[PDB]
């Protein structure tokens, strides 16, 4: 059984500062603390930081998304 | 006089980059970044994971409003 398709065009964030066009965060490395962990996946409930959503949007939704971790050498 | 816009959806997000790794997560040391470096939030990028632009056409196709994420030295 084959199919064909069409433009779909699924949101990425889908809840996130709607009311602003393009969101983009900016942060000065001098200002981090130790260790910063973001998220990438927009699920998060304290976006810009990743709070762990991504483990369920994988699941559910079998991706395979994560975060950016910035951090000191150490 | 109520009504919603539904957003909600169980696509992925990550089409085409890396599925070979089960958890995409970058770590980087600040020590060794330049002045400023741009990481990219949309998985559509062709030089994940930084920025190239990919977000606005993103946009511009799905009506969302994604971007990237700045990291750099202050002013
Ligand atoms: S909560 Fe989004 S990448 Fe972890
Ligand atoms: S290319 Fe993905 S956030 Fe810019």
């Amino acid at each position: 059984f084959y199919v064909k398709d069409h433009r779909n065009k699924a949101m990425i964030n889908l809840h996130i500062q709607k009311d602003n066009p393009k969101i983009v965060h900016a942060f000065d490395m001098e200002d981090l603390g130790d260790k910063a962990v973001y998220c990438r996946c927009w699920r998060s409930k304290k976006f810009p930081f990743c709070d762990g959503a991504c483990t369920k949007h994988n699941e559910e939704t079998g991706d395979n998304v994560g975060p950016l971790i910035i951090k000191k050498k150490e």
